[PDB]
């Protein structure tokens, strides 16, 4: 339901939104090329869980910057230091646009993620939290 955070788009035009939950340890943030290791959950506004890694026997992963994911997840996983946990809000132009992904998104939403960064790969170093 509550639309909360820091404006983290490039353009400064609200379409990501990010609030920290759980800060991370460390001082640095996964580059682009990167590949990055997350726990998420994902809603719609109306409180509608459409999917969660969670639910899943891994954590899911990518390469950050390259356009694999939703562009409000290139924004938002950039500004995340391992073992942080936050709650991004991303606005239709930074997700599915209006075309939406039948059938858990419908068009033109905005979608609320709660995201856990557990690790990234490097080009010389990888970073993880214990465990
Ligand atoms: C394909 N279908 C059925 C779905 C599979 C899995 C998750 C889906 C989600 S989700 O839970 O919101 N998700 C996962 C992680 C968070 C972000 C988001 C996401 O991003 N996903 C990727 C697809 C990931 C995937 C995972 C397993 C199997 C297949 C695919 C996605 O859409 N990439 C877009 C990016 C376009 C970016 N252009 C650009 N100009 N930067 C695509 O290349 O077309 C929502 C909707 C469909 C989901």
């Amino acid at each position: 339901l509550p639309m909360e955070g820091v404006d983290i788009s490039p353009k400064q035009d609200e379409g990501v939104l990010k609030v920290i939950k759980r800060e991370g340890t460390g001082t640095e943030m996964p580059m682009i090329g990167d590949r990055v290791f997350v726990h998420y959950t994902g809603w719609l506004l109306d409180g509608t869980k459409f999917d969660s890694s969670l639910d899943r026997k891994d954590k899911f992963s990518f390469d950050l910057g390259k356009g694999e994911v939703i562009k409000a997840w290139d924004i938002a996983i950039a500004t995340m230091k391992v073992g942080e946990v936050c709650h991004i809000t991303c606005k239709p132009e930074y997700a599915y646009g209006s075309a939406g992904s039948p059938p858990k998104i419908p068009p033109n939403a905005t979608l609320v993620f709660e995201v856990e960064l557990f690790e990234f790969k490097g080009e010389d170093l990888t970073e993880e939290e214990d465990g």
